[PDB]
């Protein structure tokens, strides 16, 4: 198993000056801290544990409170000791979730700065689709190590102990395995890491910097006000009365127009409108939400608890939801937003001088597309013909099957594979780039984002399992969707460089789809959008066509 024998507890003062001491000398260490709960802003500090070397680490408790706690180092001595080891930039550190941990010591005015290496971002890195990225799932697969689990030391339910209330010999043996696991794990996959430098550019330059970031985005939260949400939660429920009986009294259709109306706010109610207030913390007053950088098989962000993401953006009902995030008093909500980057990053990646003439001249691609392949002027494009030029558009972003024009445009037949390849005459290089995609997916297994990032398709080859397409789909949709996640994130890390170096008044407090958000004081927004307009189009990618709308407002909606 593991125990008592294996790591040291350290209780005493000269120990851990003399720990301090190697951790000085050696060129990285593992480090982890222990708290009595999973909410990082509310968490407290109950231990931290280190490692130097494979199978040699330390658990320093620090404030055990259980019934005959053995007496331990004080919080407050243990990290003014470990202050200036933590906050040393050359001291590096390896970690697995460092952004849990830079935010729990950022609890006592810390702020940690050796974040050279986590784990979880070096797994997710090298093969993202490779399997779960927590440290138990790596230790089995990388080291073939079956882990203490959280539920061994502390039990299951309502009946879970925290942390604190562990044993010191129980909570040592978990804390420093974390702690000696995850060195194991930064050994075993960064030499691999380095072996192809597409993947060493991301995550060095792009996963790695934006540790301490999102840290910072989780930790301002949004603002909401719980009234409009309860106004809005009111009326929900006398709108889904009154659709009721408008469906009652009928018993280009109108019964199956307030049936689907019932359902679409039945259900916004409960996902957004009943949870949403219910979800502010009580130690600042805001919702914190919970960005996972390590989930996705692109490289976006998602977002759970409030999954900011799935409010709907073009709805009235969620125009009305997006109005209950709220700038502070005397600040203003500023909303900088990619206008459409996968279609830009097509431009680029199809090499088509006709997509990219357009983006250029400043065209509303759209009208642009369809008078192309319509063959019309620009200026009598009717607004079907708009609406069927962007459904071949956002098509060819998720690479979808051309009858899918037939389901999106749900009106055509082979009309509609005439338009697919029409548009194909007049923009060739949007299908040489599908050829040669799906190719280098079914040569290498693989395809990268202009940055590096790679996303493995192991089913490109799948002897006809029929829907083995989807893989097909995925080559050509993951080399757009990836790049737009880069460049967001490039824009998150330069933007944060700003605000740390020059501190004006502006936080970034949330990032959905292809928007950053910010509240900025309402005397300073005229120069805060003017820079974050200047760093998002400039210091990300320089070879894609890029444009930011930037938008305030004293709610997120007007800002939008």
């Amino acid at each position: 198993v593991i125990s008592y024998d294996n790591y040291v507890t350290i209780l005493d003062e000269e120990t851990l000056k003399a720990w301090i001491a190697k951790l000085e000398k050696a060129p990285v260490f593992a480090f982890d801290t222990e708290t009595d709960s999973l909410d990082n802003i509310s968490a407290n500090l109950v231990g931290l544990s280190f490692a130097i070397e494979p199978g040699v680490a330390a658990y320093i408790p620090v404030a055990h409170d259980y019934l005959d706690a053995p007496d331990q180092i004080s919080r407050e001595r243990a990290l003014e000791l470990l202050k200036p080891l933590l906050e040393d930039e050359k001291a590096l550190k390896v970690g697995q979730n460092l952004k849990y941990d830079r935010g729990i010591l950022a609890n006592y005015g810390i702020e940690l700065r050796g974040i050279a290496f986590d784990t979880m971002l070096e797994s997710y890195i090298l093969n993202s689709v490779a399997g779960r990225h927590d440290m138990d799932s790596l230790a089995e697969r990388w080291l073939k190590h079956k882990t203490i689990t959280f539920e061994e030391i502390a039990g299951k339910g309502k009946n879970q102990l925290t942390f604190n209330q562990i044993a010191l010999e129980e909570a040592g043996r978990y804390a420093a395995e974390d702690a000696d696991v995850t060195l194991q794990l930064h050994l075993k996959m960064w030499p691999d890491l380095q072996k192809h430098k597409g993947p060493l550019n991301v995550f060095e330059n792009i996963e790695m910097p934006l540790v301490p970031v999102l840290s910072r985005i989780e930790r301002n939260g949004v603002k909401i006000d719980p009234k409009v949400l309860h106004n809005h939660s009111e009326e929900l429920t006398l709108r889904l009365a009154e659709l009721e009986k408008k469906a009652h009294e009928i018993a280009d259709y109108p019964l199956p127009k307030v049936i689907l109306e019932y359902r679409g706010l039945a259900k916004l109610k409960s996902t957004y409108t009943d949870k949403l207030p219910l979800m502010i913390n009580p130690k600042t007053g805001r919702v914190h939400t919970s960005y996972h950088q390590a989930v996705t098989a692109t490289g976006r962000l998602s977002s759970t608890d409030p999954n900011l993401q799935n409010i709907p953006v073009r709805n009235e009902e969620g125009r009305r939801i997006r109005q209950a995030f709220i700038a502070p008093e005397d600040y203003v909500i500023v909303s900088a937003d990619y206008s459409q980057i996968e279609l830009r990053i097509m431009a680029h990646l199809s090499r088509d001088k006709g997509l990219l003439t357009a983006f250029a001249e400043g065209k509303d691609i759209h009208r642009a597309t369809a008078a192309e392949v319509f063959g019309l002027p620009l200026e009598t494009v009717t607004s079907e013909q708009r609406r069927s030029a962007k459904a071949i558009n956002f098509g060819l972003i998720y690479g979808m099957s051309a009858f899918g024009l037939a389901r999106q445009l749900n009106i055509p037949r082979k009309e509609a594979q005439k338009y697919m390849d029409l548009y194909f005459e007049r923009y060739p290089g949007v299908l040489e780039y599908m050829e040669r995609t799906r190719a280098q997916a079914k040569e290498q297994g693989y395809v990268e984002t202009l940055d590096g990032r790679r996303l493995y398709l192991p089913d490109i080859k799948s002897s006809n399992g029929a829907r083995r397409a989807a893989a097909e789909r995925a080559a050509i949709n993951a080399p757009m969707q990836g790049t737009a996640a880069d460049i967001i994130k490039r824009a998150m890390i330069a933007v944060d460089a700003w605000l740390q170096a020059e501190q004006p008044r502006v936080r970034m407090i949330m990032q959905v789809h292809d928007e950053l958000v910010f509240e900025v004081h309402k005397d300073d927004v005229d120069a805060v959008a003017k820079q974050i307009h200047q760093l998002m189009e400039n210091c990300t990618r320089l070879d894609v066509p890029l444009l930011v709308e930037v938008g305030s407002g004293e709610n997120w909606d007007q800002a939008h």
